[PDB]
């Protein structure tokens, strides 16, 4: 379900996939949970609006909100700074959505979800809704343009033929994920081919091995480790380091692409400058 809002008039009645709220027109103590929209807000020109973020997670490209109170992480919130700081808005995405009954018991809580189904649909919704709010309606959608400009140029030089395999790494385990998954946008939204178009799973994806790898041999296989983001010794590239990989297209011509987990895990999708960056990231290694 896309948010809707009606304008009555000092505030806005909006309407999301969890509920319903009453949000005050320019909203000025915002807490972010979701990290997209928290680089939607800096895009926007937005950041003195901002009075709590998930300080503990914060990646290299939100240092900006860096000495701002901590509400939390990326997987823990911390309610009792939530409530001292007396928000007048909470934003969340899908990783909160457990959290959202005990959220709005303190203030209006807006759900900004990512459909893996209409990704670009739900963000141009999130994005447009976040800029309402504030009257920026005109300057979100000039983003949103650029947005869709890069998609077309990363779209124009994709090759028809080439198939990807998208694999999350866990220090001893790999798992692969298709289409309409978490990491989807690389074949719904620039159209990359994937060697396995019914994997069709929710959040853990298919358990595989480099046996699988070797009898799909992808033309690319794009690596999200989730190591990096732990902290563990071991890395894709030790998992990877095997003869059946080895023989691969993809470890032949150097199309193992280690994507930053820092955008990819963290799934900051809803970012005006992140899905961006996320963007040119395949361009760059599929060009």
């Amino acid at each position: 379900l896309p948010i809707s809002m009606s304008d009555e008039g000092d505030s806005f009645l909006v309407k999301d996939s969890l509920g319903e709220n009453k949000i005050p027109k320019n909203p000025s103590k915002v807490v972010i949970l979701d990290l997209g929209i928290l680089d939607t807000f800096d895009a926007l020109k937005l950041n003195d609006k901002v009075v709590g973020v998930p300080a503990k997670n914060l990646p290299k490209y939100l240092q900006q909100f860096k000495n701002k109170p901590s509400v939390g992480g990326v997987q823990q919130v911390d309610f009792e700074a939530i409530n001292a700081l007396k928000p007048d808005l909470i934003i969340i995405s899908g990783r909160q959505s457990k959290f959202y009954d005990k959220l709005k018991e303190i203030a209006p809580t807006l759900f900004v979800g990512l459909d893996n189904a209409n990704f670009l649909s739900s963000f141009e919704n999130n994005v447009l809704s976040v800029a309402k709010l504030y009257g920026l309606e005109k300057e979100a959608l000039e983003k949103i343009s650029d947005i869709k400009n890069e998609i077309e140029k990363a779209k124009s030089i994709v090759d028809e033929d080439k198939k990807a395999l998208i694999i999350l790494t866990n220090s001893n385990k790999i798992s692969a994920f298709g289409p309409q998954s978490r990491f989807g946008i690389i074949h719904d939204v620039l159209g990359i081919n994937a060697v396995d178009e019914n994997i069709k799973v929710g959040t853990h994806g298919k358990s595989i091995n480099s046996e699988f790898i070797l009898e799909k041999n992808p033309d690319y296989i794009f690596v999200v480790d989730r190591n990096v983001i732990l902290g563990n010794k071991e890395r894709a590239q030790g998992i990877l380091d095997n003869a059946l990989v080895a023989k691969t297209k993809a470890a032949q011509n150097k199309k193992i692409i280690y994507l930053d987990p820092e955008y990819w895990y963290l799934a900051s999708g809803n970012g005006l400058e992140s899905l961006k960056t996320m963007i040119l990231e395949i361009k760059n290694a599929v060009k």
